[PDB]
């Protein structure tokens, strides 16, 4: 009901905002993924941590058992 | 009492838990993305088609106001 | 070694981490339905007040042909 | 460009499409609610039960530092 002139001129709004829109979103994409690296890398060093420190303690535990042993059976 | 070696076994699947979460809830960020990037491009692909067939309609019309007015001038002639 | 008191606080810090993230997971999802049910409203809106729109030119069209075959019918007689 | 019935006729499939996507997407809520409430509860029960412990463990820490002080000063 519109003339073919107006009806090009709302589809051409149209695909712009659709353009801008999605242009926007891959623009931000950097930044979620380096979010996400950054606190999966922090959550890796947490756990890094306590294991290394259950390793110094299991080799702790493997002394104090030797030492026992060897006191008891000489 | 009970050995630091079982309290940081216990704190090492806490964090380990954790890291599981964040690694899937990152991949599921991944499966949106994918399906928004194939949704745009069936939705953007529907609006140029859109846009062409009205610019082509229009370049149409234009040769058609041409055409008419061409004919009233031959009308007026008769 | 350690107590075992300090391992059950520490277990019960863990579970209330679960529990915290769990209800704040709840809370962003009742946010996004209230967006989702006043989005809804804003469009179903627009789609009835085109239908209205729509179905009262309609109205009038069959109105306008019952007057130009009425102003036909006249002019036959002439 | 397409005639006014034929637009009307348009406009009521994108309406009944809006409303049935909508009813279903309300009609799911419940479940989803169901679900929630139901794993909070859970974690409740964990939680409860750690605490529960705990309590019942300071409790016997108490009873041990008494018994051992009354030994110690008499
Ligand atoms: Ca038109
Ligand atoms: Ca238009
Ligand atoms: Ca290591
Ligand atoms: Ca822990
Ligand atoms: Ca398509
Ligand atoms: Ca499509
Ligand atoms: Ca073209
Ligand atoms: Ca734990
Ligand atoms: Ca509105
Ligand atoms: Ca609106
Ligand atoms: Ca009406
Ligand atoms: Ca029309
Ligand atoms: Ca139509
Ligand atoms: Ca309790």
């Amino acid at each position: 009901d519109e003339a073919l002139e107006k009806d090009l001129n709302d589809v051409s709004k149209e695909i712009n905002l659709m353009l801008s829109t999605y242009a926007k979103l891959l623009s931000e994409r950097a930044a979620v993924d380096a979010s996400y690296i950054d606190e999966i890398d922090e959550l890796f060093k947490e756990a890094n941590a306590i294991e290394n420190a259950l390793i110094q303690k299991r080799e702790e535990l493997r002394q104090r058992f030797t030492a026992i042993a060897n006191t008891l059976h000489r």
